């Protein structure tokens, strides 16, 4: 009798590198097992959107998206052999908000009290400049401090306004206290640039006082590590910031892949960038004004995902103040 | 400067060829050598004068009678807008749009709750101002309902204008803990929650009126529930989306127009929250000087109002549900 | 043996007007049929969200919202004797829109075919004054023209915008060929509102020569209805407009009814009342620029139904066009 | 007018105290009593003089290099934005937002194409200026694809500016007749559609380049295509969200960046289609007296933009898909 599902995979060598063979695997986003020689291999690294490249001699299986396939690497292809093993809602702002972020504090206090216990798992936050200029920088600064915050992936403009922020109280020159413009504030996220150009890097401006408050300073005093992946619309960048793409999403993904929860903050292009890296036994809560935008992160989504369409500043204060309740 | 050209309406609701059409400012009119204040500004009217009584108000054009002397060209007029800013704009500057999202919330619900508590001492004082609230039914469903209560029962609010969803919505989930069936404490359907707006509708029509209801024990919280115990009017206007319009609902949409002017036309401040329809309609009926606030989650609403001519509105694109939540606790820490 | 399905149905008097005895039916938007003294009576004007008022001695039915439901009428309660007859996807504007809107023109010419062939069914439009604004004016005016559109449902707006393009080239202003503000146009609405008013209505001022082109003087010199529901927003309004909601909802009501297919054209407010009309045969051809628009009107849907998240400026260009081709 | 103020960076990539940070115009700096023109105008960077050889550069912060002299402060400068209009604004006027759906498409449309093809003109008759187009994978999703592969075809496209996913769903609707398995003639989903993306990326990966694809026979039609054949330059900029990048893609953002700009910055119209990333991304690297019309579905897009100190921006808020389509009528009606 032939079975596929229990049949030994077919492989075939890549002819080139990034050229993947006729009748190659496409992955889900779920934990894969491969049989080979005989014996079942649990793939490392579940993605989706990529092919699975075996070892046989090694007994080891990868998932390797296409632009890492090197010429001679076996690519799983065809049917057989193949185990999938998933983990055990109209997007609307119209939903009640109060009582949604109650139940995301809710969570998000398990979560922080397991990876206490533990040493593992924990949050990421990707988060994208809106979140300043929103006014919800202080309130996500205080997440860190107290401890929710187990890495954040975001880009240069996030990092250059909260810094900004910290150094002349404003974001592209509007006062974050007042909300009013600055009389020649255009200048201030430049000098904001500068002055950590001059300290060499964001660690030293913390370590060396320049910078004494914000997100990236919680994040430096905390031991949370950052991710700031470049873009072609950045000023500068600061010195953190890793102008290529590719080595970004390499670093994103290994920041991403232990975690027990990613919170995706109002950034389309890095809330996507981020999914597409995520296994799906990530939980996934997906916050943007945009419907439109929700709805694209619901649609790649993990196993367990939850969408928010709300304004970021908002939302940021008042779950900080659920946090802050829960911490009493 | 020339006193002002007067000309007869020859028929009800038709005016002489080139009369003046109103902006929504201050408008003063030349009439006998001397200026005469144009009473109650709202644009896309007619000033009518009375030279004999040394009076003129702005009149709607189906308000208009046979023989009303309408003001007709631009001469003899002086129109006065909001003060500009003392200074020319920057050259340069960034975040400067008129409506954005991406704006300091923090900082905007601070100042609005500032404004607001400063208005209501005044109101405690003189017995006039005050502040109205305009408002759709998004407010109930994402979880605003009780701030917006607690605002009314603290003496915040002199007067609401909705319609019937706004209403009836409170109303489902005083009776029921729902709106459109959704749980407000919780964000969950519950079963058989589909059916709690009708028997809100249901229940209100039995009783008569919102005010019967109140006074029957059968709506004990909510906005409408704080209008009825502290005596707060309230204007519901009727809608062609309305299969079951409660008795409060006025269905003429002129007779519904004309008591929102009236009763917004006095106020300090005017709070717009997530409604196109009434934010819209409202700001063609106020004048420029009463402080303005529109705060919806679309940007285009905002936009909407402004291009229609309501150009002093303040916008806050944010979630109206956590905006109440959070100005209401602002509001709380400035009375402490 | 009890069978409920064919049971005589159970009727309540309502005990007050308005007021909807306990157990009540709430109507799908579907065709019902009740069994009344052992035959089954087809229940007129099917509509969502209504009760069924029951006449046993005229043997016949209908469906009546709340607000017309009278002492002493017998409403429909339970769960006996009732027969629903229905008749025989994720909302995106990142769709091939040339595709579609080709697709559409194909449908809407059937359609008017039909039409022509059997004089009923046809083609409503339900319209807000955006129409005007993006310039798709004289695009709608021209398919009233060609004998595509059996009804219009739209309000004072869209009439005062038309006939301000009409007299004076203008939407609220604004010239509708350049897109440039004409100086002093703020009044333009108001001298038209004024102008129809000396003419005393619309149909004056099309059979009088005032109003020589648009929408509205399509409507008259083809004879297709028009309801122009008041709203408080209105400036004026011009003679024609229901300022009555109720009476402007019972006309909307049986304008719609025995129409093949309702286009409903970027007003939320409008078209979701419209809806809220419709039994469940009538196709439904949804339009705005918001895709949380388009959801709500994908919601209340007819069983036919498809939503397009685009702008009708363009939309109503490209389809006329369309239109035009078919006419060749 | 004093001679402007100049000191020497201390260190690569950090400046004096008191730099002046430059605005998108063209800026003039008084060295040796001379007006010196600052090449190259872009807003967030430094002015650099070089004053032995009269000239001076607009540099970002990352190219300044230690010993360079950068501007210090607002002395010795003259900036020149663009020309006000000749008298000031009406005081009351409706739909003068200047990010709104709600304004006359065919108008805008017309007078688009009537300056793509002024500018057509001239470029064949100088070989310099054109036109640059941005634009994301929405263009394809929409079905403005074709329309844009034939605008490249006619001569109006000097340049592309795009990212990985334009260019792949171009492809993969030139191979497979789809874009992210949506057909695009019958906007149906096709069986095994989803796959049609990553056999696209395969194909032009195992052709080594798009060039080569064309060359091969491979890829026969679309954008991508045009832009081979008519030798119309293209730059891709590389995205974190790129699995697949092919092999024409700049994964380097600084990098990407630096060819934008010298790609951008002798356009004399850029056009912008369906991308916030680079609509923002372009106009922070272009100067204001380059005509910049953007276009968008998302209000919100455009507004950012703006926000971000492209402030000369035409935005038209519209369906990109059905624009192309219509624009291509109006340039084809013109040409006849
Ligand atoms: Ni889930
Ligand atoms: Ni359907």
């Amino acid at each position: 009798a032939n079975i596929p599902e229990i049949e030994n995979a077919n492989l075939k060598p890549a002819l080139k590198d990034s050229v993947l063979p006729d009748g190659f695997y496409s992955t889900t986003n779920h934990p894969t097992h491969v049989k080979v020689n005989d014996e079942w291999i649990e793939v490392a690294n579940p993605k989706m959107d990529a092919v699975i490249v075996v070892y046989p001699e090694e007994k080891r299986a990868e998932t390797k998206v296409i632009r890492k396939v090197k010429k001679g690497d076996f690519v799983l292809i065809g049917h057989n052999g193949i185990r999938v093993m998933p983990p055990e809602s109209e997007v609307s702002s119209e939903k009640p908000k109060e009582a949604i972020i109650k139940r995301i504090a809710k969570e998000m206090h398990e979560i922080r009290e397991e990876y206490k216990k533990t040493g593992t798992g924990g949050i990421a936050i990707v988060g994208g400049p809106a979140i300043i200029h929103t006014g919800g920088g202080p309130a996500l600064a205080k997440m860190v401090e107290l401890g929710y915050i187990q890495a954040i992936l975001a880009g240069n403009a996030l990092a250059t306004h909260d810094i900004e922020s910290a150094l002349y109280g404003t974001s592209l020159g509007v006062n974050i206290k007042t909300a009013k413009p600055v009389t020649g504030g255009h200048k201030h996220h430049i000098y904001a640039i500068n002055a950590i150009n001059d300290a060499g890097n964001i660690k030293n401006a913390v370590e060396s006082g320049v910078l004494k408050e914000g997100i990236m300073y919680q994040c430096i005093k905390n031991n949370i590590p950052y991710v700031l992946a470049g873009s072609i619309r950045d000023d500068g960048p600061i010195p953190d910031v890793i102008t290529d793409s590719m080595v970004a999403q390499d670093k994103m993904r290994t920041t991403v892949m232990d975690k027990k929860m990613v919170i995706m903050l109002s950034t389309l292009l890095h809330s996507v960038a981020t999914g597409n890296l995520m296994p799906s036994y990530i939980k996934t809560v997906c916050v943007d004004i945009q419907p439109s935008t929700v709805t694209k992160l619901m649609d790649r989504g993990t196993s367990q995902a939850i969408g928010v369409v709300t304004d970021v500043g908002v939302f940021l204060v008042l779950l900080l103040k659920e946090l802050e309740r829960l911490e009493l």
